[PDB]
Order: structure tokens, then sequence, then C-alpha cells
């Protein structure tokens, strides 16, 4: 589950921390396998699609998601670094259905880090923004709700027992 959310005003960062009851190698595969990434991003009420996916430096991930209110939006990752299974880094942008930038927002820079924590995994997702205004606008779009949902979906995948 989610264990911390921090908006650092001094660094223009939004950091979400999670703890998962599975090994780092397992969590890595959530992001490395586009069908698993699509799964955790798309619970029944908020469908997602991972369109293109190439988790290697210079690669791209392109996706559709359903926002809190039901609005479809699109986004893309430009992968800048990959260090399996501990970390990957990328630039993220918002886009239209064709994956063309469709807002006045610059990209954010992102580093995901997965480390061993009690035989399980601590995941730290750090997003760095161009300005306070940009970050505020993304917060208002519901970024934290979406990130929390994905984290909870990952939790659900890690156990064979259901509710």
């Amino acid at each position: 589950p989610v264990t911390d959310v921090k908006h650092d005003l001094d660094t223009l960062t939004l950091t979400i921390t999670a703890e998962f009851a599975a090994p780092v190698t397992r969590i890595w595969q959530i992001y490395a396998d586009p069908r698993q990434l699509e799964k955790v991003w798309g619970p029944p009420s908020h469908p997602a699609t991972v369109v293109d996916h190439d988790l290697r430096p210079g690669g791209r991930v392109t996706y559709f998601m359903t926002g809190p209110d039901g609005e479809k939006y699109a986004g893309y990752w430009e992968i800048t670094a990959v260090d399996e299974p501990h970390s990957f880094s990328f630039l993220d942008g918002f886009a239209d259905e064709d994956f063309n930038p469709n807002t006045d927002l610059p990209v954010s820079t992102n580093v995901y880090t997965f480390t061993e924590h009690d035989g399980g995994t601590r995941a730290t997702y750090v997003g760095t923004y161009a300005s306070a205004e940009a970050l505020q606008q993304v917060l208002d779009m519901g970024v934290i709700e979406g990130a929390s949902s994905a984290i909870n979906q990952i939790d659900a995948l890690l156990t064979a027992t259901h509710h």
C-alpha cells in the first residue's frame, strides 16, 4: 500500500512511497511487462491501455488512462535510464489520442526506485516538475489518486487470496 506522499516545495518534487509484500524482482515485472502495467493502471472502473512499451533507454511507453471523473487522457514516457531491477528513469508528458502533446505543460522528470525492505519492496516514485505552477496543475488533475490506485492494484496482484 501507499506509505507516504510528500510534495516538497523546495525541490518541486512529488514523491510517493509504497511498500509491497513481494520481492524487488517481482515488482520490476509490473513495469517491464506491459500487460501487467496495464492491469494495475486499469481497475474495472478506470480502464487503461498500454499501447507501445519499450523499457530500455531511448524507448517509449505510450498509454491511455481513465481520470478520476471518467475522462480519458493519454500520456507517454521517454525512457532515459534502465537499471533492472532497482530503478528506471523517464520523462513524462500529457497527450491527445494520437500521442501528440495537447497541453501547455512541460514534461516532468521521474525516477522509480525499488529496494529490498524486509524481503519485500519499498518503491519510491519521485517526480520533478518545471515549476510550482506546473506541479500545482498536475496535482489538481488528480495525479495522487491515480498513483494510489495503481499501488493498491499492485497489492491485489501479489496475493492469491481475494476479498
